[PDB]
């Protein structure tokens, strides 16, 4: 029978070559197939003509045009055009612009101040190949959040670009992060730490069982310590182990740990310290899960206590005994007894042989036992003679044992494996099965899959050759295609046939494989399966070192085999900085996780639903015969379901879908250690040898790795190859990071002899003018120390001068005979003397102190200037003083994160719906003033906005009010706060979406009915929670809200309701100012904006001065907080009535500062800028703030500031800074780098500077002066 | 009204009678409000009034 078919993925990526295959099966005439993709609305249209021969599987690919909408749904209709017959079918497909996968490698995980940070960024596509993308920006965010450096609009040359940023001498100790915003927006972040430390010479190797059984007596545990070529070090270790019970509470102490079996001992040379600990002391029950194992290898002849909290991954699993499946069919048929394998596990992945199992089948009654063969396993098969859904459980050894009272005890659990296979709908009772082989398939090694076939009346036309086709898919697209031509005699009883499959790597971690036949009866029979493929790259790369060991040798080759032509990024660093903080995982598995669409299973269900065509299900509701039976839904499997599971749809002729549809150099000197080689090279046809000159500070092993990019074989990653470097006779020195100038400290120098012979040695410390060494032991007599020996010498050094001090120290093997040791071979070859020169810096004496000078300077299209004079007390220690200035257009920080999470779907009663609708106005308002806005969000917003308005209107009254419940019965009286709130937001709302003015006037009138001359406004109704308000339910705080909401509605100050509300607020202030017994702050901050907004600039400043005095300054961030001393409210409303009373009342003050009738003065707005700095910091991680009545006023206050500060047309903004004495520095702030902290130092001892600003748009100038004073009277 | 415990931890007092019928009298001391995290959860050590 003439049949055709076209398969295409349901998610087609735009501007990526998306393959789609065609099968035309029976001839008639020569036909032309043609797919045409076109838009749902609008005139966007395409066409790809596909070729098609008879009985074949010809394929074709195509790049799809871009869409402005991130994900757009479009119509795809295929059409078979032929002289005789003409077929066509439509379905909805989703297109998407799936952006690139990028990453950043850094020279180190951690940095020390002043050191330059080097990184490199790279971009690939779903095939891991270098992609020369244009990245619009990259920038380094400090721990406080300020963008410190940036690289704008650049293109990656070889699919990668290296960068460099020099860190400041005085940076912020903490964690930083480099971030790359792609063109789409997709911010790929990557961190690093910055802090002062002194690197460790030795690791602390902790060995603890990874997962330990509950039922246990004791356990083996051991700890060692090495550094280079595995030379151990001796020390007095102090290991511990303490478990933390499952506690869901802290309370001040917060120490969940309980039983503590601590230990102590000494480490053996050529070894460690080993120990067995009885686990019964822990009584691992009553919620016990994890437990840390701290260490403390204190190395002798060194005051060095290097710990290591290793194996904080030791576990106690409830599933002490376990079963699981391995290779079982999840799709079967009644005409072929199905097969399934099971495996036995005991807690920590142990297979146990020769132990009885109990299989149980709830269908064919297969309740049969068996015993676990070698490697704890049992395979079996069962008879197929039942109704479609078959449940198959397997329970082992202690199936049911010890049902203890699990209330106050651990449920002594045992997992159980189970599965439910369903049978496929057989058209002509013929079918195809695929033998399953689920297990990690290795790439670079071919696999073969077995296929079983059955023809019970399948023949029908009676032809010789029946074509069988197969496809493999990965990454959300078809990769490979093929065919096989099985030939049959008459009614082919059965048979077995296999198809080959090379595990290439062009297949991602999932490998969805289908197979299907094309019968002339107009039926399709097939099967589909999933195979896990190992995460592997195509560019096979391997790193090595020509030498190994040596000492400060020269020319040590470093070799990289890779693709014939590839750019390879190398990285070599001392395994001490790597020991310190492990570098961010960069492996094959790291890259595969970076890939979007790891697997495509099912159509894109949430946005699209192409699940319909005809309901012939309910057409027939007749009789069976022996007693009437009306139709009802099913759960059987078909060919459509296997294509849906694959994630591709199909346009076809033949019977594919089921019936139903209605139911849903330097001699001997040492220095230079941090990062040995950060570089890149190009591989010749084979590999490439890099001749790196060896480093001299080689007290440790040099671990080094790399990666490659090739146009053909994708990307690769090398196995971290190491290089030791050990001089048999050397000296080390224990010393801090920094020291104080005046105060003396203790420097140590530790000499070592790993050479077999024994030597006697002297300790020379060449003094300099910068310090004064005073040895702790006076005799400088040489003392014998033999193989695996050591001697230390502590000197009391006091630094004289300040800054960097480069010390000098020597040690020579003395040939003095008449020796303590039984022999005297002191003279070695040429290792005989080694001199070390390791510096450490010094800081100035006393107590440090700092001053700060912030000032918002805004030239209104002209120029403004301010003068800065830096004074210093007479007690400053010389050269201890230092200073610098910063420049920026800041409000674009919170503005990144916050914007996203807010704007939700409106729902609930009158109280709840407002919580979701009310923010949506102020977010829309804030997004508009910042300039950062999108029409795809404005539309998504207005929908949640217009809906919430109409939903809120549903809880109004005839009198104009609005109640928590509303009026389903109408047994309520609108609450005065909820009405006032509605009105304040219906005043705002009215600006974007147009509102019915009657609702506001109706409300306004009702508010006036509950207005008393004295005490202004009265409380009316009840409230479910006091969460929707920072109002302290006082007549003063309530009227203080209604009065803002009323003035915020444009109303004159001469209005009779406001005239009798303002009268009440003057009386409320004059008394709340006088008597401290009454008010405190929430009120003070509301009285501020209310006055400002009303126009009493005199009363405004009167309350604002006593507010400003009562404020809480901090690190240049002024704000306000409810004074916590009086009391602590209820356990539910303790966090909003204080933290949110803080974070609303502050943004209330901010509005009062911003709200001056002529315009806010430079003195008003510069003080307002400080308040912005605190509120913007104090932001809710997900977005928004603590309560709701703070989230609202925060955004309203921010946007109102944002209006005053920002400029649209003001692109240019110029800023000069000079000093009386020839100093000069300038900057330029413009539309793109307003989001960058431009900083510069200042050289003057007595500061006399001038800040000059020009052009348009504001600039914030923060000057910080630091010094150190030593006065004391004790 | 506050007062202080005399010798043998004790305080006697009287109050004015001018209100409705049922008169509720509670006596709180030292620290009524405190933060023992949650009420019920894992451990309570209330100080009875
Ligand atoms: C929300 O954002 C819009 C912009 O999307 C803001 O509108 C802009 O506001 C300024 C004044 O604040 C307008 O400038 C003036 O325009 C008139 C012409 O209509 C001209 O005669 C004046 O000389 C002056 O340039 C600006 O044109 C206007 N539109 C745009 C597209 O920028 C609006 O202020 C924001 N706020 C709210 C609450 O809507
Ligand atoms: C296993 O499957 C076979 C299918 O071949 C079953 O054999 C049939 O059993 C019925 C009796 O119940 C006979 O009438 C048929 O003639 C048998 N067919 C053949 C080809 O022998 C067998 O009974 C099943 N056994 C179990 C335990 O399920
Ligand atoms: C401490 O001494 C060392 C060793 O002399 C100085 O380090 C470098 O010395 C070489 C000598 O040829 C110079 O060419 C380098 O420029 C020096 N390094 C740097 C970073 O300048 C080191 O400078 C000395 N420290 C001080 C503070 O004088
Ligand atoms: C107990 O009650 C008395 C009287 O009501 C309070 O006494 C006043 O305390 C302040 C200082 O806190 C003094 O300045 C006044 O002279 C006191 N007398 C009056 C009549 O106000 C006392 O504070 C209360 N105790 C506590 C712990 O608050
Ligand atoms: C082609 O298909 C049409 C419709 O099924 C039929 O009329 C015709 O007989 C077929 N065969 C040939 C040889 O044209
Ligand atoms: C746009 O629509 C017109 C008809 O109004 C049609 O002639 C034209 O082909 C369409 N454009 C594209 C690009 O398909
Ligand atoms: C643990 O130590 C004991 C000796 O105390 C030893 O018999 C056992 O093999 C060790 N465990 C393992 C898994 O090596
Ligand atoms: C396992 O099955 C066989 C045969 O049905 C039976 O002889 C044996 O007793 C069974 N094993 C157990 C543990 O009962
Ligand atoms: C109530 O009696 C008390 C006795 O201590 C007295 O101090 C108070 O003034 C009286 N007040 C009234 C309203 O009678």
């Amino acid at each position: 029978k003439p049949q055709y078919m076209v398969l295409v993925p349901s998610l087609l990526h735009t501007e990526t070559t998306e393959k789609g295959c065609v099968l035309l099966s029976y001839l008639n005439e020569t036909v032309t197939v043609s797919a045409s993709l076109e838009s749902v609305r609008g005139n966007r249209s395409l066409f790809t003509d596909l070729e098609a021969e008879n009985d074949v599987l010809h394929c074709v690919a195509f790049a799809v045009p871009k869409s402005s909408s991130n994900e757009e749904v479009m119509f795809l209709t295929v059409q078979v055009k032929g002289p005789t017959q003409e077929f066509k079918k439509r379905t909805t497909v989703m297109v998407k612009n799936e952006d690139s996968l990028v990453f950043v490698q850094t020279d180190k995980s951690i940095y020390k101040p002043g050191q330059t940070v080097k990184f490199r960024v790279v971009s690939m596509d779903e095939n891991f190949h270098p992609l020369n993308e244009l990245i619009p920006l990259v920038y380094i965010q400090d721990p406080k959040g300020n963008r410190i450096a940036q690289w704008q609009s650049f293109q990656l040359e070889g699919g990668l670009k290296q960068f460099s940023f020099p860190l400041s001498s005085e940076p912020f100790q903490g964690s930083y992060k480099v971030v790359v915003q792609k063109k789409s927006g997709g911010r790929t972040e990557h961190p690093f730490t910055v802090e002062e430390f002194v690197l460790p010479k030795f690791e602390v190797q902790v060995t603890v069982p990874k997962i330990i059984t509950i039922l246990e007596e004791e356990m083996n545990v051991s700890v060692c310590g090495l550094y280079t070529y595995g030379k151990p070090v001796p020390g007095h270790v102090t290991v511990s182990i303490c478990r933390k019970y499952s506690d869901a509470s802290d309370c001040h102490g917060e120490d969940s740990q309980a039983f503590c079996e601590k230990f102590s001992g000494q480490l053996n040379s050529h070894g460690c310290f080993y120990q067995q600990v009885k686990t019964k002391v822990f009584q691992l029950k009553r919620k016990e899960y994890e437990m840390k194992l701290h260490t403390e290898a204190q190395i002798q002849e060194e005051g060095t206590v290097v710990e290591l909290t290793g194996r904080q991954s030791s576990e106690i699993t409830r599933t002490i005994t376990k079963l699981s499946f391995v290779k079982v069919d999840s799709h079967f048929r009644q005409g072929i007894p199905f097969f399934g394998q099971v495996r036995l596990v005991d807690g920590k992945g142990v297979p146990i042989p020769n132990k009885v199992i109990f299989i149980r089948g709830n269908e064919a009654n297969y309740y049969s036992n068996a015993t676990t063969d070698e490697h704890g396993l049992v395979q079996f098969s069962i008879n197929t003679t039942n109704v479609m859904g078959t449940s198959l459980t397997v329970r082992v050894n202690y199936k049911d044992r010890s049902p203890c009272y699990g209330y106050q005890w651990v449920s002594e659990e045992h997992e159980e494996a189970h599965h439910t296979a369903y049978l496929v709908f057989s058209p002509s009772k013929s079918f195809v099965h695929l033998e399953p082989m689920s297990h990690e398939l290795p790439c670079g090694h071919t696999q073969t899959v077995q296929a079983h076939y059955i023809l019970n009346g399948g023949t029908l036309l009676g032809l010789k050759k029946l074509s069988f086709y197969y496809l493999i898919m990965a990454k959300g697209g078809i990769v490979r295609t093929g065919t096989h031509g099985l030939l049959v005699k008459q009614e082919d009883m059965k048979g077995h046939f296999s198809i080959s499959i090379p595990v290439k790597s062009d297949i991602a971690p999932v490998a969805r494989l289908l197979i299907y036949a094309v019968l002339p009866t107009g039926d399709v029979i097939g099967d589909s399966a999933k195979y896990d493929v190992e995460n592997c790259l195509a560019n096979k790369v391997d790193l090595s070192f020509s030498p190994s060991q040596s000492l400060p040798a020269s020319h040590a080759h470093l070799r990289v085999t890779a693709a014939p032509q590839s750019v390879c990024a190398l990285r070599a660093v001392d395994q001490s900085v790597l020991l310190m903080k492990p570098d961010a995982e960069l492996s094959a598995s790291s890259v595969y996780n970076l890939l979007p669409e790891k697997d495509l299973t099912g159509f894109p269900g949430p946005l699209n639903d192409q699940d319909n065509e005809d309901c012939i299900n309910r057409h027939n509701v007749y009789i069976n015969g022996i007693t009437y039976t009306p139709v009802s839904s099913t759960n059987e499997k078909d060919m459509y379901s296997f294509l849906e599971d694959m994630g591709l749809k199909a346009f076809t002729n033949s019977k594919i879908r089921k019936p139903k549809m209605c139911p849903q150099t330097e001699t001997v000197r040492k220095y230079f250690p941090e990062t040995w080689i950060w570089d890149l090279v190009v591989v010749n046809s084979a590999g490439v040898a890099e001749v790196g000159v060896t480093v001299p500070d080689t007290i440790t092993e040099w671990k080094a790795g790399a990666f490659c990019l090739s146009e053909d074989a994708g990307l690769g990653i090398s196995s971290t190859a190491s290089l030791r470097a050990f001089q048999p006779f050397f000296v080390e020195l224990t010393m801090p990071y920094s020291v104080i100038r005046g105060e003396a400290f203790t420097l140590k120098a530790t000499v070592l002899n790993y050479l077999p012979k024994c030597i006697r040695v002297s300790v020379q410390l060449e003094a300099s003018p910068a310090f004064l060494a005073v040895p702790v032991e006076k005799e400088q007599a040489p003392h014998c120390i033999c193989a695996n020996g050591r001697q230390t010498v502590s000197w009391a050094v006091t630094p004289k001068s300040l800054g960097n001090v480069n010390f000098t120290v020597s040690a020579e093997a003395l040939e003095s005979q008449e020796l303590c040791g039984t022999e005297v071979p002191s003279v070695p070859e040429h290792g005989r003397k080694d001199t070390v020169i390791k510096p450490l810096l010094v800081e100035p004496e006393g107590l440090e102190k700092e001053t700060t000078f912030n000032s918002l300077l805004c030239p209104s299209g002209g120029e403004v200037s301010e003068e800065l004079s830096l004074k210093l007390p007479p007690n400053v220690v010389e050269e201890s003083a230092r200073a610098s200035v910063s420049v920026l257009g800041d409000i674009l920080g919170s503005a990144m994160q916050n914007t996203q999470n807010l704007l939700q779907m409106p729902y609930g009663c009158g109280e709840q719906n407002m919580v979701l609708f009310a923010p949506n106005i102020y977010v829309l308002d804030y997004l508009n003033e910042t300039q950062q806005l999108t029409p795809e969000i404005k539309s998504k917003a207005i929908g949640y906005l217009n809906t919430g308005y109409q939903r809120q209107l549903n809880y109004k009254h005839y009198d104009g009010s609005y109640s928590t419940f509303g009026e389903r019965y109408g047994r309520n009286q609108g609450n005065t706060w909820l009405t006032a709130f509605v009105l304040k937001t219906f005043a705002q709302a009215r600006a974007y979406i147009f509102i019915d003015e009657a609702h506001i006037t109706q409300a306004l009138i009702w508010l006036s009915q509950r207005q008393k001359d004295n005490g202004c406004f009265r409380s009316s109704g009840s409230l479910l929670n006091n969460a929707i308000k920072g109002g302290v339910e006082d007549e003063v705080t309530l009227s203080a809200y209604i009065t803002i909401a009323l003035l915020e509605i444009p109303l004159t100050v001469t209005h009779p309701v406001v005239r009798n509300a303002l009268f009440c607020l003057e009386s409320a202030w004059k008394t709340a100012q006088e008597g401290d017994h009454g008010s405190h702050v929430y009120t003070k901050a509301l009285l501020a904006y209310a006055f400002a907004l009303a126009g009493n600039q005199d009363k405004r400043k009167e309350v604002l001065k006593s507010l400003n005095e009562e404020a809480v300054k901090k690190d240049n961030s002024v704000h306000w907080e409810r004074p916590q001393k009086p009391k602590a409210p209820v356990g539910h409303f303790y966090e909003p009535q204080a933290p949110s009373a803080e974070v609303e009342m502050t943004s209330y003050v901010l509005l009062a500062y911003l709200t001056a009738q002529p315009a806010p003065t430079s003195e008003d707005l510069t003080s307002a800028t400080n308040i912005v700095k605190w509120i913007t910091k104090q932001q809710n991680a997900q977005g928004g703030f603590s309560s709701t009545q703070d989230t609202v006023v925060a955004l309203h206050a921010l946007s109102k500031y944002g209006a005053a500060t920002f400029t649209r047309t003001g692109k240019a903004a110029q800023v000069t800074i000079q000093s009386s004495g020839t100093f000069s520095s300038k900057f330029q702030v413009d539309n793109n780098n307003r989001l960058l902290l431009q900083q510069v130092s200042l050289p003057e001892l007595p500061g006399e500077y001038s800040m000059k600003v020009t052009g348009e748009g504001c600039v914030y100038l923060q000057t910080s002066l630091k010094y150190n004073i030593l006065p004391e009277k004790e």
